[PDB]
RNA sequence: CGUGGUUGACACGCAGACCUCUUACAAGAGUGUCUAGGUGCCUUUGAGAGUUACUCUUUGCUCUCUUCGGAAGAACCCUUAGGGGUUCGUGCAUGGGCUUGCAUAGCAAGUCUUAGAAUGCGGGUACCGUACAGUGUUGAAAAACACUGUAAAUCUCUAAAAGAGACCA
């Protein structure tokens, strides 16, 4: 149980009543957690691998996580043109880079439920939902949990907007998730789960397990921007695009706070590998292996870790980490056609 | 052609495109027609007779009608105590009310439609076409179709009385009904569905057929509520209350517009009898029957007709119109237990 | 970017972009490679309903009739082509002399030249060429061939806005 909690709390950076998440994991065998992606575009190192580690630590914990592919909302926002079978490509494609990169899928703890089909099959149990939460929650709160989008004082609103965040508010409890992960983009709407859940007299609180965004690879971009192939290393890139990426990407010098390069090692580096290993000339100290971000952090402020010798052991790893599904999708000839076919949709938005 | 384009605007009160309305009864053999209706307790006489007059109209000419019960309306606006199963019963109750005061069912020309059940059967065809809906039309456009409700402008709305008006706006096409036929008030929700039919470039857009709404029989009160019963007539009433509500209603003689009794006369009787009997004293002419409203009106005008000659006649043509559906009380055993159930019940705005 | 070159490449000096390094963008060094577009044609008919809402004015937005037809042209179909039809594809401001405010002349007011499409802007269409991506053939690489899209992918993607008074301010 304890071992539970370091586990599941190691998950996200925010975690909301941590008392109530003691509770459930005390009472509850398995926690269901929930998060959730738009199939659509292309898949940031964030995404795949911070998922992926977090996934295989719940898992470890012994979480059914129910993943939430949000083809409707794609279709929507007008993702590959707006075409079902093409964004169902682009998700199967996504599905099919993390189960080569490590999620544990063949576990049977992990569940990929599809909105349109999971929707289109008990929606007397969910558009009732929306309409409660709708009902329950007022307009102004409502437009508030949809700023985060950019649609606010900053844009004009189209009512989809208070559909938007009344359906994802709604699909918490529709899959009846006891915890929730989403990244901080949408902690508005956790936080609105959580006023309904007091308002319905519910005991048992969604506990919010927020995963840290991480900050891009360029110089100030604290937000992940999966939108521009230049300030995020991309799951599907090349071993020499990926060494550029990492190259050019942002790290200060006896700087910890805002390095994109320390809290990639931190987040995805280290919790893979239980270390981070760095090969150094001898005048620079030499071989040395880095078991904690302790010890990580201690040294690169004394200035005996240098960008120089820092960049390339990040790059190997990342490397070695995304070398499955490079094998993967060369190897399998149906992941090597859903390749060539998400290559041949053009973005349109 | 034209003898079904005369009866069919005989209907309504406000008919936008009526060469639209011509095109439509010329082109189509059967054109789909439907009424919006909440189903909450008692139903006035504006509900009942308007509207069997209006549908017996619209199926003389050759056009089939679908009752939309708005049960899951009046549940998420909780309209009726919120109780679906007793929600039912009373739309059912008041499907009996209009059989027994008149519906042709044997011929299949009307259809008794439930919101939830078509929403459960066809989720797939109708939520997809709400959220396009909602895509298509802006954030104010929908807090625009405010009064149907009741409230002003400047007053705050719960997000449900936004997903609320897409809803409706969605239920004609879902329906795929040609000509729409409800109250004023949903005069902006009817033209919001128009607009969306010329942005999806549907041919045959929907024709609006708007009802003329009764006024409170007290002088002041323009509106219709069926939780006043100071201000309308209901069909479960008696004989002698109805009486009291009659010689109670504001009537000023030699008055033409804003009269409460001359426009339930005009609304009402002349309509469905063809003519009214009414029993003048023997100093005013003696008896006479009077075939139109304008000669009607005018005998009014002239000063041989008064209000205590006027609201005896009213009140018996009333009358003779309700005892089938007091003798269809009386007998159906089926009709006395709903409305035994419905008495049981307590009635919540 | 111009010089010689019909231009693109090719040498020249430089502008920018791409690649290697102290990887921190910056800053600096390095040696290199690369940039494109052009041609011709056309493009402002008036009306009404809906849309701010509490209305009037100046207009926009879809909008269905209507048209010196949404034209320059594409896709498709009919076919003996000379041709016809459907869908699609439609622009925004101003003149110059006539009279006045002004000595005939900035700009405005009464008509005209629909618009000299005249003045500029932007648009889309077809051809060529360039490069990218894919298809099949000759293919050892390379390249060539024929075909299909892109080049500016980019925001009311969502339509009401301003002024004037109601009408509580
Ligand atoms: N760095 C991150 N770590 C973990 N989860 C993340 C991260 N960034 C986003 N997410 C998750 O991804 C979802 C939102 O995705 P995001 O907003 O990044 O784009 P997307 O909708 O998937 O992509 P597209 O822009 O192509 O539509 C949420 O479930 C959020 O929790």
């Amino acid at each position: 149980p304890e071992e539970k909690f370091k586990i599941v709390r190691s998950v996200g950076e925010e975690c909301i009543q941590e008392d109530e998440l003691l509770n459930l994991l005390t009472k509850k065998p398995e926690p269901v957690c929930y998060d959730g992606f738009e199939p659509s575009g292309r898949m940031h190192i964030a995404q795949g691998v911070m998922k992926t580690i977090s996934v295989n630590k719940l898992t470890s914990a012994g979480c059914r996580v129910k993943i939430w592919i949000a083809d409707w909302f794609a279709k929507l926002n007008n993702k590959m043109g707006g075409d079902l079978k093409k964004i169902e490509t682009v998700g199967r494609y996504l599905i099919e880079i993390w189960k080569a990169v490590g999620m544990d899928v063949e576990g049977g703890k992990v569940e990929f439920l599809w909105s349109s089909k999971e929707i289109n099959a008990r929606a007397d149990e969910y558009w009732p939902l929306v309409l409660d939460i709708a009902q329950k929650n007022n307009l102004k709160r409502i437009i508030r949990c949809s700023q985060i989008m950019g649609r606010s004082e900053q844009d004009e609103l189209t009512a989809a907007q208070i559909f938007y965040p009344c359906m994802q508010c709604a699909d918490i409890f529709f899959l009846k998730a006891d915890i929730c992960q989403l990244g901080m983009d949408q902690r508005k709407v956790n936080v609105l789960a959580r006023e309904y859940c007091d308002d319905i007299k519910r005991k048992n609180k969604p506990i919010i397990l927020s995963h840290h965004m991480l900050p891009g690879l360029q110089q100030g971009q604290e937000k992940m921007s999966k939108s521009d192939p230049s300030s995020s290393v991309f799951m599907e890139d090349e071993e020499a695009e990926v060494n550029v990426k990492i190259k050019k990407a942002y790290c200060p010098p006896k700087v910890v706070e805002g390095n994109p390069c320390l809290e990639y090692i931190k987040y995805l580096i280290l919790p893979w590998f239980n270390e981070f290993t760095v090969e150094r000339s001898a005048d620079n100290g030499g071989n040395k292996t880095f078991k904690s971000y302790e010890e990580l952090i201690a040294d690169y402020e004394s200035g005996e870790l240098h960008p120089a010798d820092l960049k390339p052991a990040l790059s190997k790893s990342l490397n070695k980490i995304l070398e499955p599904v490079r094998e993967h999708f060369r190897k399998d000839s149906n992941a090597k056609e859903l390749l060539k076919r998400v290559k041949a949709y053009r973005v349109t938005k």
